[PDB]
């Protein structure tokens, strides 16, 4: 009933990419990670209260769960930090995918106790897995791009690439 506590613990992260890499090599599908984490949410548990925060961590989550597949992964990773990983997602997929999770979320609106529209809205790093054995190199790859989405503005996908 409480979709926080259907997160993948963070201590899986390594079970799972280690399997999905050699699924990823056997069969040639591709496999990709988005980094989620939600916009000034200081402001947020500041603005509306910690228990109106801890709300918005189940609506975004639950948001996760209603885009991705069974086949997919979703951790939580940090606060306000998730991590989604995909499979049999190319780049255009991947984007696809990441864009619906920003938007659905970004049309989400709470209502708080005075009647007013909550504001929320989420940055995300999105990046596909290059083939390096060590699944934190893309995690960190996936991070750069998230950093990239947030000081463009936040409420942003970004998908690395070497000319960011
Ligand atoms: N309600 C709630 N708040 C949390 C939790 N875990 C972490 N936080 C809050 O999440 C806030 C994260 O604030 P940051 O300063 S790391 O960044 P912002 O999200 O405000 O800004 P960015 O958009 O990420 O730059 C902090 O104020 C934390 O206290 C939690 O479990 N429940
Ligand atoms: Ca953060
Ligand atoms: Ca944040």
């Amino acid at each position: 009933m409480d979709v926080l506590t259907k997160l993948l613990n963070r201590r899986f992260l390594p079970t799972i990419f280690k399997r999905e890499i050699a699924h990823a090599n056997r069969t040639g599908t591709p496999l990709s990670v988005l980094i989620i984490d939600v916009d000034k949410f200081k402001e947020i548990n500041d603005t509306w209260g910690h228990n109106t925060g801890d709300e918005i961590l189940r609506k975004v989550s639950q948001a996760f769960y209603d885009n991705v597949r069974s086949s997919d992964y979703v951790f939580r990773y940090g606060g306000d930090e998730f991590i989604i990983v995909l499979t049999e997602a190319s780049e255009n997929e991947t984007l696809r995918t990441a864009e619906r999770i920003r938007s659905r979320v970004e049309k989400t609106k709470l209502k708080a106790a005075n009647g007013e529209d909550i504001a929320l809205s989420l940055s995300i790093g999105a990046a596909m897995f290059n083939g390096h054995p060590d699944y934190e190199r893309l995690i960190q790859i996936a991070d750069e791009a998230l950093y990239i989405a947030k000081r463009r503005g936040r409420n942003r996908v970004e998908l690395w690439k070497a000319s960011l």
